[PDB]
């Protein structure tokens, strides 16, 4: 009986690649009457809920996990006790792993351990030869053992590595097939060797080719936004995006996808993520349904009391009649905003300095986990302070980036209401319009970013 | 689109024929329409719920041939399927009902000041549902059509208990909704309270599922099915050596329209072909049907079923040590140990004339022991012994005064292998059955005797 999983780390917005890998694991388990498992290898509970929300929004679901439960849990690493040290001790007891402070003597080792000196547990990995990874799509892949980096099992803080924990947990959860991105293929020999040290039945392996931009380059937020929630906020239908993830992989529904899913129909070249094709498909989904279904989706997306009432106070003070509301508040519904470079000619900031500020602010807001007004303000203020500018120096740059106008409703409020995705998106588009940042400016300015709270 | 049905058994003791019956219908309706069948454990009563009674539910239903698509034992995308794992979902929804004025805090009247004051002082309280007093509710029953229950009939309704747990009533509405249950088939016992269910869905502004209330299983004398007249526990029929296919088939013949498989039962399943009068549970008809299943199969299938039932190393090696010290040759084993394989035992009232207990006292002892053993969840020797001793102690009798009654009840003989060991091996259902029949033979208990002895029972450990 087939069991697949995803093991996302709860460390930020889920992205399209994660949705993609989840979809394949879901269809594969479904196709074979098996189970699909979500395991959290932890990090914040909030980022965890983001993962659940984004994937469910998409239409993906799982049979076992930390939210729905299951008879093979617990499904968060932080709830699975000392189970990892236990198996790591054994690898050490059988001479398949060693304590590192490398050297060897069990005299000095017991002594150093007794004194509570910091240490890790490393896996022994073959130094000579080639390893054959039996990939389901590619067949036999030959990776030489020499290039195989060293591998930590237990870290200095008595926590397992992602590597160790996933082998342990796949075993304990009876996972039969591991479908993962091909980013993981280089380290596959270390996985195989680990199942050998334990004496465990090794699952079937499948390494999916990477998603690529239309310029045959790897997918990156720089070239096209990757977060699932960005597409939600832009007003894409989850069925369209899910449909699109499937057509890249191997117009249809998830159920129809499962019916006609087969791994053998998957390209060995990296599928292209083409926003124009996705928009066209989404347009088709929008058209091919009743006006009533269309209305409900539009209400859920943005024309609902929760979103509108957040906007209403900021608008009530700035209009002399109701027909002046749409021009003032239209930027809350437009995805991007129309851009005008002249809106960014600062009084006492030169064009390079304007780009510098935008880049730094963008970076800090990209790192910002909790999207709240005070936290948003704190970020921009920290950047300004560190540059010996004042808050009032920087704010005029934020208004046209976020709203398309020199002045508007309170832009800090606007950013909280719009949310993280649309805010970063608009900032990035302003920055790009103005000329972006050279490879050299990126290195310089990142030193500065690092010295900023 | 996509039908989803469920059962929500409380994990409190043996699953019974009734649960099996309601399960079969929900399973068949789901299968007929391409949908899913969900098992949900409502451990709303956390103090009388056990992980072992849950396991007994899974074991008994699966033995019978009933399967589910989602549940605590298998997982599922709308879990957790145990109420006790679903967090403060219920408080959340009960809070909305108060905030939206459909439910009130009850500690009487209600001043906004005096209420906050008492809550802040940690005073005990419940949340109650607002139920209409005048007028009637129309219940859209799939089988009987519109049924009109007067609102005057509705007794008040607690949503959240003082211990912060939901009632079974609020929990199942919340969980049917969150699990997207489309059709609800339950016993007609629940029909009187149906208006409150309808009102609650209205309050949340939720789509009400289709409702169907099934007529009660009855004894052959038109009396509602009870442990009294007929044994109701699934595991009893297993231990008596009935085939689960026959019991399942019989549950289906009672329900709609004598030898059919589950797979066949689903194909020919029509909710419309269900009788509106109580289907009769007739042990003799079930037995004839079970005989036909036993007969219409290979001798090798028959043999394997008998092995699984009782002729296996596990069961026979529990018996072996007790038999070994009591025979001078192997052909004396069968007379001595036959009661391990016979179901009931042959009964002889003269076996119960006690040295120092009069006929009424014998019946009281047997009744009290039976009651306590009916309550026993963990069927183990030390615990069986503790029950009988507690009865004996409380009657100011000695254990050795009560034990002579147990031997003939359990084994059919005055003396035998150790009766306490015999009871553990035989198991809870057969022990209870045998004690009940010994009691019936001796004359049972009057209505008055029952009231009086129950008072005695409740004072016993």
């Amino acid at each position: 009986t087939v069991r697949t999983r995803i093991a996302p780390s709860p460390t930020g917005d889920p992205h399209v690649g994660t949705a993609y890998i989840a979809l394949f694991n879901l269809c594969f388990a479904r196709q074979h009457g098996g189970q699909f498992i979500l395991r959290i290898e932890d990090s914040t509970r909030e980022s965890e809920q983001q993962i659940y929300d984004a994937l469910r929004w998409l239409g993906i679901e799982w049979d076992e996990g930390p939210d729905v439960g299951g008879p093979h849990g617990p499904y968060r690493q932080s709830e699975r006790g000392h189970i990892y040290k236990k198996y790591s001790d054994e690898l050490v007891e059988k001479g398949h792993a060693f304590t590192c402070f490398m050297h060897l003597p069990k005299d000095e080792v017991q002594r150093r351990l007794a004194a509570g000196e910091s240490h890790v547990t490393r896996m022994k990995v073959p130094t000579e030869g080639v390893c054959v990874v039996p990939d389901m799509l590619r067949g036999d892949v030959e990776i030489p053992w020499d290039r195989m980096d060293m591998q930590v099992l237990m870290k200095a803080d008595g926590l397992p590595t992602y590597f160790l924990a996933n082998v342990v947990d796949d075993h304990l959860m009876g996972i039969t097939h591991v479908l993962r991105g091909e980013e993981w293929l280089p380290s596959a020999p270390k996985l195989i060797k680990l199942y050998e040290y334990f004496g465990w039945e090794q699952p079937q392996l499948c390494y999916m080719p990477l998603l690529r931009n239309p310029d045959k380059s790897k997918l990156s937020k720089r070239k096209n936004p990757t977060s699932i929630t960005f597409y939600e906020r832009m007003g894409y239908l989850p069925q369209a995006l899910l449909n699109y993830l499937g057509r890249m992989g191997w117009k249809f529904t998830l159920a129809e996808m499962i019916e006609h899913f087969d791994l053998s129909r998957v390209s060995l070249g990296g599928p292209i993520f083409d926003l124009e094709k996705l928009s066209w498909l989404n347009g088709q989904w929008i058209r091919e349904q009743s006006v009533e279904e269309f209305a409900r989706e539009v209400q859920k997306w943005a024309l609902n009391p929760e979103y509108l009432m957040k906007i209403a106070p900021h608008v009530q003070g700035r209009v002399e009649n109701f027909s002046q509301i749409a021009p003032l508040a239209g930027f809350f519904f437009s995805g991007g905003v129309p851009l005008d470079a002249s809106l960014f000619e600062h009084k006492k900031l030169d064009p390079t300095q304007v780009r510098q500020v935008l880049q730094l602010v963008l970076w800090k807001l990209e790192s910002l986990r909790q999207w709240e007004k005070e936290r948003i303000t704190g970020c921009i203020q920290a950047v300004a302070e560190h540059l010996q500018l004042k808050l009032r120096d920087v704010m005029p740059l934020m208004f046209p980036a976020i709203t398309g106008h020199a002045s508007s409703v309170s832009v800090l409020d606007a950013m909280e209401i719009l949310g993280a995705d649309l805010s970063r998106y608009r900032l990035r588009q302003a920055l790009e319009l103005l000329g972006g940042a050279s490879k050299k400016e990126t290195k310089e300015w990142e030193k500065i970013r690092d010295a900023i709270p």
